[PDB]
């Protein structure tokens, strides 16, 4: 089946190097790139960057590429392992990397191959990319996932004083994707005219995954914007708020939390507890309408995880908590320390695992967010991902900036597809199928 | 040959619905989106809105899209026009609106056909689309171009009162347009480190377009600040500059411009004649490696082009002056009021007359500089239209945004399928071919 498998670098929506893959069978060329990465991580897959600070500052990836072009292509062509075979030709490149975090030949050298070899695979059953993943999660029905769009920002990737990360909306009470594009999309271009006339024109440039980062003052204030820009837009009680809070960012630890950590030298003035964090997110929760929030405590901060989830009936989003890693998820279903899993493919490397991720947390109760990285391309394929794994829920951008766009638009090209058999997962998002 | 053709709605990089058409062959499925202009040159081809305040800001595009299903597609499958045919499937299409600037069915409507069409001929052919293209226009070679990245912002929507709209870095003393990638990101990283220390971190934002928009004073100030990072880069000698004016917007009426038109209620300090607009842009060439500028004076204010284009040896490109149109580059060339066409296939509205225009231009001794639109897609066919048409020079965004990469990857994928085939345009992009 594998006649040909060959990598070459392209450029990544920051204007980086990164890993794509052109895979034959008899059946054509099937084409997948790769997402930004870690690289350094404890427990995350390692992105192979060349770090010739020289070229491309660091960043360019002619050793990942070298490891597809003259270590996997050869080996897994002379395997005979078919593009059907998605867990062994998984299993056979893990092997043949042969480290627990791919650091070898690199997680986007086999990512790359693993994405495409699946792209092959449906084709070569004659389905949609959507249906075959559907097929080897055992999902006998796929679902229309609601977007969770990134329009406010804060965190380390603004210079506003806003310690959280992102602030999401999801239109939950869209009547289909085509509904949630709409709402989705007049809410960002309302939301666009405010921060225009509030805080100036340049307030308007976006970030990495195209939303706003304009200089609010204090958390809050940000939910209180989103608020009024889904009034304005006439869909109050159809859009809910999602939140990325990136607390690792600022924990201290000893149990503290620095509000304004992103002031150097500061009076401590907004040092707070866990409990004291927990009670924030509680108030939040009772004036706004918050359904999701992620990364609510730091990635190794257990006992305040599994308090707030115990006392709330929101979704709580492990990301830098689980980082897709079974060993990690698994501790926290043990602890019960969030209740949905953040699904980054390339943190793992390969489907099968990406596949197998999901189904722990789907065996536990978990919800599953299928999730961008700020380093997108105009690859698609988590779009397929999200409807084949029915998780009813992805995180991949503002409605803006094409390596965004071109998800919702695969989404949208797959309710088209799927005619009156394309549910829209709406209120259920958390637990759709 | 033509089984098939289905319109959509899809979201441009703006968040803005737009075109995308599905055109079905024995061959199999070709797909064609349709960018958008952010402001739109008077004499360009009618893009069809919906305009209904209460969707999508009146920006949907059903009526276009209807236009496609129901009007083009029954009619040019019942004419058995071949995909191979494109001129004629062009004028078919052309006939079917009636109009001369396509307003009954939309220059969105039939431009979306007409480049579906153009990649389903080339694969019934069984050549890649740039080969066609180039066989279209009788070129027996084709030239990869010299990338002009847009990475410094001002005018009508940037917020810091630069009048001039775009400033663009062009390597043309790269060895390859591999190496001409590099020298773009290397220095794009350069100018954001630059920007981030002297503006701040919020300054790193982008335009449409990936570029920055920092708050730089004057005009002279953003060359000072490209030199600095072109020094950064390490590469001054190999980048040269390029300008997208857009004069068009601070145009006063009787040969008077105001270069601070953004500031509302001003002095008249900043009014000034169109000869001392030519003296500036004179001192500019003087001190800055600038090698092109485009529209330096308004889309009809003829005289002051003229001058121009005489009293310079540098390029001078008509971009709202001659909106992609035969006629209005007829008239161009006899009054020799430009010396560079630059090409957007929506600003006419077919390929076929994008071709002619580009003809009629380098008929006249004009470069041709093919360009995006500020609304973009995930669709590359830009990139093959460039090779294929031996311009040399494209301006399809900063290395940042994947509605910019996905061209410049496609033109780095092209480069590789022509491998020691492979000719940079360099130093000669103004008449490479
Ligand atoms: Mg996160
Ligand atoms: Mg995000
Ligand atoms: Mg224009
Ligand atoms: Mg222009």
């Amino acid at each position: 089946s594998i006649t040909k498998v060959f990598a070459r670098t392209i450029f990544d929506s920051r204007g980086n190097p990164t890993v794509e893959v052109d895979l034959y069978t008899h059946k054509g060329l099937f084409r997948a790139a790769v997402p930004s990465g870690a690289s350094t991580g404890v427990h995350e897959a390692l992105e192979m960057r060349d770090g010739d600070k020289s070229k491309y500052h660091g960043k360019s990836v002619f050793k990942a590429v070298n490891n597809v072009n003259s270590i996997i292509a050869p080996e897994i062509i002379k395997s005979g392992l078919k593009v059907t075979q998605q867990k062994e030709c998984d299993d056979f490149m893990r092997k043949l990397d042969g480290t627990e975090n791919k650091s070898r030949l690199g997680a986007n050298a086999i990512l790359g191959v693993s994405l495409a070899i699946c792209k092959a695979g449906a084709a070569e059953l004659g389905i949609p990319l959507y249906r075959h993943i559907a097929n080897l999660a055992n999902y006998s029905d796929v679902i229309l996932p609601v977007p969770a769009f990134n329009v406010i920002n804060g965190g380390s990737h603004a210079g506003n004083k806003l310690a959280m990360q992102e602030f999401m909306i999801l239109p939950t009470g869209a009547s289909s994707f085509t509904e949630a594009m709409r709402m989705g999309s007049e809410v960002y271009h309302h939301l666009k005219a405010v921060i225009k006339g509030r805080f100036g024109l340049d307030a308007t440039a976006v970030g990495d995954e195209g939303g706003f980062a304009p200089n609010i003052l204090n958390n809050k204030d940000a939910l209180t914007l989103i608020q009024e820009s889904i009034e304005k837009a006439g869909y109050t009680g159809k859009i809910e708020i999602g939140m990325d809070v990136a607390a690792s960012e600022f924990y201290k630890g000893e149990n503290i939390y620095d509000l304004d950590f992103k002031t150097a030298n500061n009076d401590g003035s907004q040092k707070i507890t866990g409990d004291q964090l927990r009670d924030m997110y509680m108030e939040f929760c009772n004036e706004f309408p918050i359904v999701s929030i992620e990364d609510p405590f730091d990635q190794d901060d257990w006992e305040n995880w599994t308090k707030m989830t115990s006392a709330t009936n929101i979704q709580i989003v492990g990301d830098d908590l689980t980082v897709t890693n079974p060993k990690r998820i698994a501790t926290a279903v043990e602890k019960k320390a969030c209740n949905c899993l953040l699904l980054k493919v390339n943190q793992i490397g390969s489907v099968t695992e990406s596949i197998d991720a999901h189904l722990l947390a789907k065996k536990n109760g978990w919800g599953t967010m299928v999730s961008h990285r700020s380093g997108e391309t105009e690859d698609c394929f988590i779009a397929d991902l999200v409807v084949g794994l029915c998780t009813g829920q992805i995180k991949t951008g503002a409605p803006c900036r094409s390596e965004r766009l071109a998800k919702y638009n695969q989404i949208l090209r797959i309710e088209e597809e799927l005619g009156s058999n394309a549910k829209f997962a709406g209120k259920k998002f958390r637990k759709p199928c």
